[PDB]
């Protein structure tokens, strides 16, 4: 994802902010995190 | 992970910071992101 984006896990509610972009998909609780 | 924690994907270099904690394990590029 891109620097500054915020991603949320819909199942457990964990929210992270991207500090350094990478192209990998962020996954949490067996599912792709959702860009906010 | 817990609020304020920083995690890195060693494969693609993506770095995230936890804003709201959740009990799920952060995964990127198919493996567990490493706490810094
Ligand atoms: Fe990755
Ligand atoms: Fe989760």
């Amino acid at each position: 994802a891109n620097e500054g984006d915020v991603y949320k896990c819909e199942l457990c509610g964990q929210v992270v902010k991207v500090l350094e972009e990478g192209g990998g998909t962020l996954v949490c609780c067996g599912e792709d995190m959702v860009k906010q």
